Formats: structure tokens, C-alpha cells, sequence
């Protein structure tokens, strides 16, 4: 196993981010930054207004999603919020902490979707956190039912660089323009685009958060149940910054989030923010083959967490291209191709679309669970790990997550032991079994042995999230998993899902 790093756990200058101290080191007093104040509440961040509006300092957005201020302020009034320059002498109070508002930046072609489903996402609402849609595009008119346009303002929907539009058509884009060819996940599903990035592809954090914020302040209104983030930086991160918080806080508020893992691989530690967010779908990419792409973002979170939790095809993808634009490798007039993880996203979006239309009920948890589950074990010697997560999803097996036979099993592991559960499998073209634990501090590994007694595939990632194992054609027969403590105990949960009968010995 490797080694791992620190955790350590208090690396803050006061208030002030390593990151945003050493930037306004090299800047002088007069010059002006744009930062995102975070808050230990609401009512911390309240109060601080009248004091900025004292400084002078600007405040671009006040945030309900998160306890915090967008402000564009002073060096020399910073320093002073920071306690670095006496008037106090003291911390603004009740500050958490003060980051940069720093800017972010977005052949074998082949459709996104490969099967047929009883679902299709209808009555559900996709938010597109992007450059906008395109509502023109055959494939999308009429679907975009809400619209915000935090870049320049417009009222009506549009999409000035084709990155935002082949996003929402690879989640719910009809495919009328090539009769159903290259529809996307969820072709009954509508959208809500809310552009944040510019014609370049570029756009603030402040602007990104502002963008989460809206879609829940606005998730009644819309009926938005799934948020497509298609975006982020690589800098590897802890998933505590200001826009991991957000996507995070999106989450309990009742989205299903879903998250590009970056295309900053083939290197460990490329996830950054929002990817890192413990709570969302962060998404990796695979080519045609099933195979990582070599750009692919690999994880462990800077804390050590497994990232990104599944992936999805994302290479060369084609997908509605915007009016009057030409991403990628263009098809046709209707139809362009592109590469990243930004096309691996909104595939997963689109099933969450498909699964809550099939599951008014369920949580954006049980769909992340489905997903997990059901994910294909395309390479088990790498599942799970960092690169593929649990595997590439499968929008068929999610959607008829409940028509499969269930098994769970649960238990205490102390440091270093270990507990095994036997069951019986028949007529099966597939198991899986997946296994949680309580303990994020221990680190569990997964064992899946045959009826001969002999392993057939382990599971043991040194990065906290879950463990994934599974065959594919088992033979009949009972099979045995075990659950083993490489450090640490914890008490832990296994499920086993299979298209067989399954039962106990
Ligand atoms: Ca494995
Ligand atoms: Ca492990």
C-alpha cells in the first residue's frame, strides 16, 4: 500500500488561507483583491456587513447557501479584517476563514448513451451550472423552463462558447436532430441553465457559488432535482473551500450534485475544487473501451478521501452543438465532439434524472448508492482506487437498482481483524458487493472468494470512501466476502446486489 500524508490540520495564517496570504504579501495596500469570507453562521456573516460597508471593502454577493461574503476589498483593509494592522489588533470575529475568489477555466467519436430504458426523466429538472444553453438547438427547445445569467445579464437563454449547451444535451437532449442517435441520459427531463462562465469558458468561484445558490433558493420554482457541474480547478483540495462547502450544503438541501473530476490526470492528488466535496457525484472519465483516459483526474482528496466515486464515458462525446459555435470536433451543423470530464458529468446527471423519475422517494444518497452499487467493474484490479472510483456507471442496472436481489450484512471490526459472512448465489450474471464503515479514520479492505474458497477479486484503496468488489458470470454456489481492518476499526455495512437468486447458507 502507499503510504499516505498528513492531515495536519492547522495550516491557516489566522484567518487568512496559506494561499491568500502569500498573494497579498506581493501586492501593496492600495491594490484590490477579491475574496470569499467564510462565516462560522449566518448571523457572524450578518454582522460584518456594516464593518465592510465601514471599510469600504465591496461586497459582491451575500450567499445563503453558505455562511458567506464575496467582497472585493483593499490589501490594507483586509489586513486590518485579518488582525494583521492595528487600528483592534483583532480577527474580524466569527470569520472561519478568508479565501481567494480566484478564477476557473473549462479521434474514435461515439453517442453518450447505449441503451434503451423505461425512464426517461420526465418531470424532473436539471440545473446547468455553465455557459448557458443554447434553447434553439433542436434537441433542447422548449426544455429550458428557468434561466439566470450571472456573467452579463441577459434574460433570455443563450450559450456563447458551445461548452454549456453540449453539457445539457448530453443530460437530457432529445436527439430530434439525429432521430434519437445521440440523445442524451434523460431526454424527458427539463433543464434550467444558469450561466456563471463566460464566452471564454472562464468564471470567479464568487460567481460559481452565486450559481449553486440560485438553483436551490429556486429548486421549488423549477422542480430542480439534479445539479450538473461541469467545471473546477485542479489544485489539489480538502473539499472545505467555499465552493465544495456550497455543493456540499446543495446536497442536503435535496440536490442530487453531480461534479467533473477534473481532466488534470494521470497524476494522484488532481482533484480539486468542487470535486473534492465529500458529499456530491465527483465523475471520472473513460473512453469507448472502458478504458481511464489518461487525463482523467485522479484522486485522493487532499485529506486522503476517494475521489471521484465513478466514471462515465468522456471522450469525444458528441453532443448538441450551440448555434454559431464549434467546440470540439465538429460532426455536423447540429452536432459536435468533445473530450473531458465535463462530458463524463452530465452522462451521470442524467441518470440521477432517470432514477428519480423511477424513485420519487429517493435521497440524493440512495441515488449515489445506486450508482455505486451498480457501477461496472470494467477493471477490477483498480476498483476501487482513485482513478476509476467503484467503476463506469450503468444507467440499466441503477434504474432497476430494486428489481435485484439484496443482501446486507453488517458488523465491528477491531484494528487488524477481520469478519466474513458467507451467502448463496444461483442463475447470477453479476454480483457486487460493496462495503462502508463509520470510522473515516480506518482504513477497511474487501475480499470476494468463489465457492472453491479462492479470491476472485479484493478491494483495498488506503483512501477513506468505500470498498467495491464483484464478478461477473459467478458460478453457482457459496461464495464468502470478507471484510478485513489493513488499520483501525470501525463498524461497517456491506451490500450485496445481484441479478441472481441470493440467499444464506
Ligand atoms: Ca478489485
Ligand atoms: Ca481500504
Amino acid at each position: 500500500k502507499p503510504a499516505v500524508r498528513n492531515v495536519s490540520q492547522q495550516k491557516n495564517y489566522g484567518l487568512l488561507t496559506p494561499g491568500l496570504f502569500k498573494k497579498v504579501q506581493r501586492m501593496s495596500w492600495d491594490q484590490e483583491v477579491s475574496t470569499i469570507i467564510m462565516f462560522d453562521n449566518q448571523a457572524d456573516k450578518e454582522k460584518a456587513v456594516e464593518i465592510l460597508d465601514f471599510l469600504g471593502a465591496k461586497i459582491k454577493y451575500n450567499y445563503h447557501i453558505i455562511p458567506a461574503l464575496a467582497v472585493k476589498i483593499k490589501v490594507k483593509d483586509l489586513l486590518i479584517i485579518a488582525g494583521l494592522m492595528d487600528t483592534g489588533n483583532a480577527q474580524l470575529s466569527g470569520v472561519q476563514f478568508i479565501q481567494e475568489d480566484y478564477v476557473v477555466k473549462v479521434a474514435q467519436v461515439m453517442a453518450t448513451n447505449m441503451w434503451n430504458l423505461g425512464y426517461d426523466g420526465s418531470g424532473i429538472t436539471i440545473g446547468i451550472i455553465d455557459t448557458g444553453i443554447d434553447a434553439s438547438h433542436p434537441d433542447l427547445q422548449g426544455k429550458v423552463i428557468g434561466w439566470v445569467d450571472f456573467v452579463n445579464g441577459k434574460t433570455t437563454p443563450y450559450d456563447d462558447n458551445g461548452h454549456g449547451t453540449h453539457v445539457a444535451s448530453i443530460a437530457a437532449g432529445t436527439g430530434a436532430a439525429s432521430n434519437g442517435k445521440y440523445k442524451g441520459m434523460a431526454p424527458g427531463a427539463k433543464l434550467v441553465g444558469i450561466k456563471v462562465l463566460n464566452g471564454q469558458g472562464s468564471g470567479s468561484i464568487s460567481d460559481i457559488i452565486n450559481g449553486v445558490d440560485w438553483a436551490v433558493q429556486n429548486k421549488d420554482k423549477y422542480g430542480i432535482k439534479v445539479i450538473n457541474l461541469s467545471l473546477g480547478s485542479s489544485q489539489s483540495s480538502d473539499g472545505t473551500d467555499s465552493l465544495s462547502q456550497a455543493v456540499n450544503n446543495a446536497w442536503d438541501a435535496g440536490l442530487v450534485v453531480v461534479v467533473a473530476a477534473g481532466n488534470s490526470g494521470p497524476n494522484k492528488y488532481t482533484v480539486g475544487s468542487p470535486a473534492a466535496a465529500s458529499k456530491v457525484i465527483t465523475v471520472g472519465a473513460v473512453d469507448k473501451y472502458d478504458v481511464i483516459t489518461d487525463f482523467s483526474s485522479r484522486g485522493p482528496t487532499a485529506d486522503n478521501r476517494l475521489k471521484p466515486e465513478v466514471v462515465a464515458p468522456g471522450n469525444w462525446i458528441i453532443a448538441a452543438r450551440a448555434s454559431g459555435t464549434s467546440m470540439g470536433q465538429p460532426i455536423n451543423d447540429y452536432y459536435t465532439a468533445a473530450p473531458g470530464t465535463a462530458m463524463a458529468t452530465p452522462h451521470v446527471a442524467g441518470i440521477a434524472a432517470l432514477l428519480l423519475q423511477a424513485h420519487p422517494s429517493w435521497t440524493p444518497d440512495k441515488v449515489k448508492t445506486a450508482l455505486i452499487e451498480t457501477a461496472d467493474i470494467v477493471k477490477p484490479d483498480e476498483i476501487a482506487d482513485i482513478a476509476y472510483g467503484a467503476g463506469r456507471v450503468n444507467a440499466y442496472k441503477a434504474a432497476y437498482y430494486d428489481n435485484y436481489a439484496k443482501l446486507t450484512f453488517t458488523g465491528y471490526v477491531s484494528n487488524k481483524g477481520s469478519q466474513s459472512h458467507q451467502f448463496t448465489i444461483s442463475g447470477a450474471g453479476f454480483v457486487t458487493a460493496t462495503l462502508y464503515w463509520d470510522n473515516s479514520g480506518s482504513d477497511l479492505d474487501l475480499y470476494l472468494y468463489d465457492p472453491n474458497g479462492n479470491q476472485v477479486d479484493y478491494s483495498y484503496t488506503a483512501y477513506y470512501g468505500f470498498e467495491k468488489v464483484g464478478y461477473y458470470n459467478p458460478t453457482a454456489g457459496t461464495w464468502t466476502i470478507k471484510v478485513v481492518s489493513y488499520s483501525g476499526s470501525a463498524n461497517y455495512q456491506v451490500d450485496v446486489v445481484s441479478d441472481g437468486s441470493l440467499g444464506q447458507p
